């Protein structure tokens, strides 16, 4: 009933494939790491060795848009991610949105000032229209909001960002937006990079937030380096 | 620099083999068992299958004893198991130790109603008298404290169960006990079984407590099954 799994293949080229977003449709992504005992944080770099970086990296050349929670913002592409987006048909550099309910951002942030374009920001019905004066110039604010004006939907935030030719979604965190993401089911897949550590109690999972589901989720993939790291991909349902 | 991790043997009799004790020495691993999100509950058994089960329960066959901390005591071996320990030179069935600063255990408990034989109570050199008094005929009491007697030190507990010829440890938890091995880096090996869910940000991680470390350790293997399970042996260093 059980099989050990082995190294079985050098990735000769072949890691985008292993990687790939469907070819049509909306599709939101994220990639976390964490400890052995479920721990995100140390940030999470300090357990983030060169094959995560690697893998990261590839994922962000593969996405269309980079969504982020406004709590953790408090996108480089060399020569060679250029030209592989562009020949895939895709912009240069992916582009950022940053979610937030309250749109309290403000122009002076680091978000705003070292980038190739101007982010988009994903909020209320209720602030958006004061958010979009304020950061004139800075970003693109778009409202996400379904039946409640003053809430984020986040099917309508995918539908938001799908409306805008970037079905191809990545987010990265923080903890509490992807714990709204599990919390109402539109997580499609989970790249998870398990860190050959154990940190102890102190630190926060990868999610956050008062949800509880129990969502079965299939196993795609597992790539492994001589560190042990483990680099998992698993996809609904 | 990446390679892919495929199944290559049906496990044929070998399974204790990938999960062996070192031939001399004391010895102790954990067992856990947590979602991909690091979510050690929904209790664990909602996301532990019959793969999960059988590894459990093949961690147990192969213990001299089991240590659980007092939180979660609020063990059967069948005709196979007993032969097999016996063949190895082992009781029939592996002895329970629970861990407790305070020593508060009630004489009405569970733990001490339905066993073959008495549980040892590790507990600390200012308590052991009046608890040893206490537990009667139910228990046996052991003084774990180190330099003070106040508090259990746990490489004087993990000593205790050497000295009674107790040195294959297993630990089940819960998440405090764990969080206090991993913060003292007594923990030899950690068994971890990832269950292809997510749970979302409410439940806890396998460990808790105010402990921070950043303790390497190295993947022996990792098993799997049809329904993507991973049973992961990680050991220091
Ligand atoms: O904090 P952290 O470490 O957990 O990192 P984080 O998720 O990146 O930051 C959380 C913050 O981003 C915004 N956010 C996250 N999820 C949201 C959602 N479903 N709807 C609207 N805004 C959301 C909120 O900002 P706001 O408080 O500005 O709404 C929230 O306070
Ligand atoms: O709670 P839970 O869900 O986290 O499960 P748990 O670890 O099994 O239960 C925690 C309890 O077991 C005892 N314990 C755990 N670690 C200990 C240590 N290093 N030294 C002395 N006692 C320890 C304590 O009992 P006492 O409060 O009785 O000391 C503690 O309150
Ligand atoms: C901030 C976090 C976010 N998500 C991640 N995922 C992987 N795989 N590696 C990281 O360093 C990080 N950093
Ligand atoms: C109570 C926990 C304890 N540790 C475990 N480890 C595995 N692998 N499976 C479980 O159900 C459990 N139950």
């Amino acid at each position: 009933p059980l099989r050990l799994l082995s190294s079985v293949h050098y990735l000769t080229g072949e890691l985008p494939q292993l990687y790939d977003y469907p070819d049509d449709g909306t599709w939101l992504r994220a990639n976390f790491i964490s400890s052995l005992d479920g721990g995100a944080t140390v940030t999470s770099g300090a357990m983030a060795g060169p094959g995560d970086r690697f893998v990261f990296n590839l994922l962000r050349e593969l996405a269309d848009v980079i969504v982020v929670g406004v709590g953790t913002v408090r996108v480089r592409m060399g020569v060679v991610q250029r030209q592989h987006r562009q020949a895939r048909g895709q912009s240069e550099v992916p582009q950022l949105a940053i979610v937030t309910r309250s749109g309290r951002l403000d122009r002076d942030m680091a978000v705003f000032t070292r980038t190739e374009m101007a982010p988009l920001v994903l909020t209320t019905t209720a602030v958006a229209d004061d958010t979009r004066q304020r950061l004139a110039g800075l970003a693109e604010v778009i409202a996400c909001s379904g039946d409640d004006p003053g809430t984020v939907d986040e099917a309508v935030l995918v539908s938001q960002l799908a409306a805008r030719g970037l079905r191809r979604i990545l987010t990265e965190g923080g903890p509490t937006l992807l714990g709204t993401f599990v919390e109402r089911d539109v997580l499609d897949e989970l790249c998870l990079t398990i860190a050959p550590y154990v940190v102890g109690g102190l630190a926060r999972r990868i999610v956050t937030g008062p949800g509880q589901v129990l969502t079965r989720m299939r196993c795609a993939h597992v790539l492994t380096d001589d560190s042990g790291y483990l680099y998992t991909r698993y996809v609904k349902t």
